């Protein structure tokens, strides 16, 4: 959503950090 450009909170990074690095290779 525009008009708000401070606050990347919204879900961005949906599978690519979630705490799932557990796993390393």
């Amino acid at each position: 959503m525009p008009g708000t450009i401070k606050e990347n909170i919204i879900g961005v990074s949906y599978d690519e950090y979630r705490y799932r690095s557990v796993i390393k290779a």
